[PDB]
């Protein structure tokens, strides 16, 4: 999603920044939920 599209917005814990992919013990969440740079996909736990 873009930075401040209707329904996404800055992810947080336990959701954080994933560029690459979500750790052996989050969730890509990256649908509703952009980082910093146009392009990194938030990740929840």
């Amino acid at each position: 999603c873009y930075p401040g599209q209707p329904g996404c917005g800055h992810c947080s814990r336990p959701n954080y920044c994933e560029g690459a992919r979500c750790e052996s013990g989050f969730h890509d969440c990256g649908s509703d939920h952009w980082c910093d740079a146009s392009g990194d996909r938030c990740c929840c736990a």
